[PDB]
């Protein structure tokens, strides 16, 4: 019902899509969401869409300096953050060809480090404040697939998947548990207006499940894991993709 | 909300330990569980223990006809399941040069096979009337650690999880979605009373946060499994042990 | 010749397919190669196919008493073996409502406990001659991607893989590894016979490679883990199919 | 034996420990080997040592314009590679609370950026000359363990695995096939002088099999994966670790 009454939790990339929906999905729960995006105007859009539990500051989780300013403010409101979800990202469409060392660093920059840097202050912010907390970071089946199209991105997302399982083991003694989200493709608005928007057919038939896969469905599996009915996962990886891949 | 509410649930081996609280949780969740085990009278008990909203039926989940019986008694009285959790199985501690022919038909007979045969007869019911369902199996992470002392029963497990994967994909287009667990060492009654029990020390030294596993711990991530929030996950497996080893 | 020089190597249901071609790769490689099989005459022209390294012993893996007849015809022929190659298995192609239990049964019977039946007896013959040994057994891709049409067979081959892990566990102080292999779809003499010789295309289209899957694809990484360079790997699953999923 | 003769082979930190050990075994299968590393010196030393067709080349992999250079050579000597081996890499010892953006971006930049930089750069050579290539790239167990003290490095490893899980798919087309090796624990004499020497002990209890892990324990299986025998593996991680863990 409202099992998360009196915590706070930031989610980033909240602007859109599958951020969005998580964020509303934890205000439903009963949390002080934090709406955090480096595009603002999206972030007050979408805070203000879900109600008051949600505020909504923005922040580039790729700039160090950006992402203090922002835990600063979420400290000063909350007394500090009990939940932190690694949803921001970029999710590109690009032939291997033109994945050059730009390209490469770019996305590696925002996905793999920017949730290094967001997870630094987040779980140095919980551990401040005694708070037994959960990190839920937003990888993807492309790793465990190996899609095209996304080299880089899939580079990245497996880096998310080693930080968590090697952050679990460092935080455990802290009371604070790291768990990864693999999302198949969801039809959010970014891959709505993306090139991926087209594999839907191709990936629906190779589903066990029928259906585009929707934001709400990584929601209500994030909301789980911030639940104390997940306590006892860590450093985990759990798959939600209606069966695309076997995880 | 009970957001079970209305659902038939069945829990097999939930006279006591993981089974038991399982069967607990569905309940509090609001589900009409039918509370099932080759332990008669322990069915009873465990039954008794958990309220009006479970039935106590008598089952041996290695034999077609018992199992036959079980779901013929659960359509009469209810209309059929809506969930299973294949949580039954004998669990050894048996040196290796100990495991022979006979111990190894015994653990695969019990735990694999006899989870074939309810979860024939279990989802065949489920299409029968039409229902949504959601098929759940307990499984082991001595599958992914290779612990010894339980050679056959690791082997059985691998089965179920193998038999899971497969079993989503069969039957994803009735709406119906499989999913196993694989819980590390816990506290339940069958462990506390063998050899298992010592193993404690070493486990939570592997462990990534301190303390003996329970079966809540197991009961709770089953709750979120049989619920609408895991409806996009199909085919996986759900890791659930302080962090042990990493799925 | 050359590197399993003096080595005896026992390959199960090696009288056509994979189980033939590996015999001839490891006759190649040098060893004195058993070749078994529960069809005696195909045993006998496997054997002859391959030269004066092969002696053909007829046996059924799921029946007890003939796999220790093969065992004790093998000791006398070689004083017992260093490489077990548990390749014997049913590749049965059964629609989900056509699993039934004695199907079930059967494919359990023979995949899974025949393979341990072959596993006991072989492994208690290494360490009896005190011979560091090497087991691989022959599992399935199909554990990785819940193929459909083969439900008991699925879960036959997890239940293989898991009893590897274990085994790895149970035998590495006698100086003996134990691994797996996952093959895609490869085109034998059995798949040939069979509806899965349909399965090429859509196979195909999900290989990163492309070309059927082949005999000799299997023997030649059966070859590499049957040898020195393997020594340091042991309780592994390798996945040879041309990357139609990702291990 | 001769197996790889005729065919050209770069492997990346090269001038010492599994990286020189890899050139070493390449070399006696009889390819050509070019012998990179950052210390130049240390690099020309250990292709000397090799003999055989061997010649070293320095490089840092992380530098562009190095590597470009690197490759220039390489094609003017050789005609281009056949076979790259992306060894070089940081191996860290750091707590997690020392775990800063400065360390965190020089991991991810030199063990996974420096990876790609010299995987882009090598695989055009290929594909330059149409040659069917090979790519191995030396991840770590430590990404399935989780393993603390090394949660950039760990990140960085599993960056990799997904970057081989995408470059399989990416490169099928051209035949050109890329694996990952997660080595355990090895006594490389980058160990011996790190303070992850002194997990010998702790780690030799975990494995399945007796002994400190060696660089020939790797270089072994990396020859394997170089060869014709592992023609239909693309796409795949093999961890040799003794068992510590199992994949
Ligand atoms: N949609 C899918 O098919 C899918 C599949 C697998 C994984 N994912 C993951 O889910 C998460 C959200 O994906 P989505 O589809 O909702 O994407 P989306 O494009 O719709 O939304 C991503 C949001 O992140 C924000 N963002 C980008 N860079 C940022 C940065 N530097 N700092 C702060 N915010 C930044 C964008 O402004 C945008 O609002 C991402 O981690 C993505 O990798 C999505
Ligand atoms: N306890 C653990 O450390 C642990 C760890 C991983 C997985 N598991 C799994 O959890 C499940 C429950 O384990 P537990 O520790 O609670 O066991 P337990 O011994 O406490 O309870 C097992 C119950 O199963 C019943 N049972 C045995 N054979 C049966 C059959 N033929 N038909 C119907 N019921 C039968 C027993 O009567 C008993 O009531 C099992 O699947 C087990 O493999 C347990
Ligand atoms: N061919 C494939 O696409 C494929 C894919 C993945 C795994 N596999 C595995 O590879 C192995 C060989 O497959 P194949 O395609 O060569 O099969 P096949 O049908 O061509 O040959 C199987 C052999 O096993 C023998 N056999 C059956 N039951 C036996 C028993 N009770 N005792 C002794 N021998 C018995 C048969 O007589 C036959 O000679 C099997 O383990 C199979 O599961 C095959
Ligand atoms: N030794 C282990 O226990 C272990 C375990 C798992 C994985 N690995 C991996 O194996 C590989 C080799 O490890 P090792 O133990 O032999 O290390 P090592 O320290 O003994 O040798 C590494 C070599 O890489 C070179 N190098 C460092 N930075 C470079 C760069 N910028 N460009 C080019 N060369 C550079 C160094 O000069 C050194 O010669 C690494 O990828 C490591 O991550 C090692």
């Amino acid at each position: 019902t409202e099992r998360l009454a009196g915590k706070t939790a930031l989610v980033t990339g909240a602007a859109q899509g599958i951020g969005k929906a998580i964020a509303a999905r934890l205000a439903a729960d009963g949390a002080t969401v934090i709406v955090s995006d480096i595009n603002a105007e999206g972030a007050k859009a979408a805070a203000a869409s879900i109600g008051k539990k949600a505020r909504a500051i923005a922040a580039d989780i790729s700039d160090p300096g950006s992402v203090k300013a922002l835990f600063a403010e979420i400290q000063a409101l909350t007394g500090g953050i009990d939940i932190l979800v690694n949803n921001a990202s970029i999710v590109p469409f690009v032939a291997w060809d033109d994945v050059d060392l730009d390209h490469w660093r770019k996305i590696i920059d925002v996905n793999l480090t920017g949730t290094f840097i967001v997870t630094r202050a987040g779980t140095d912010q919980m551990r401040a404040a005694g708070k037994a907390g959960r990190v839920i970071s937003i990888a993807s089946n492309t790793f465990f697939a190996g899609t095209p199209n996304m080299a880089a991105y899939v580079a990245a997302k497996g880096g998310v998947i080693g930080f968590t399982r090697a952050l679990a083991t460092e935080l455990g003694k802290y009371n604070i548990t790291a768990n990864a989200v693999t999302p198949g493709l969801i039809e959010s608005d970014g891959v709505k207006a993306s090139p991926h928007n087209e594999a839907f057919g191709f990936v629906e038939m190779l589903q066990a499940m029928k259906g585009k896969g929707q934001p709400e469905h990584i929601a209500d599996v994030v909301s789980f894991l911030a639940s104390d009915d997940a306590r006892w996962i860590t450093g985990q990886t759990l798959n939600v993709d209606a069966g695309m891949v076997r995880h």
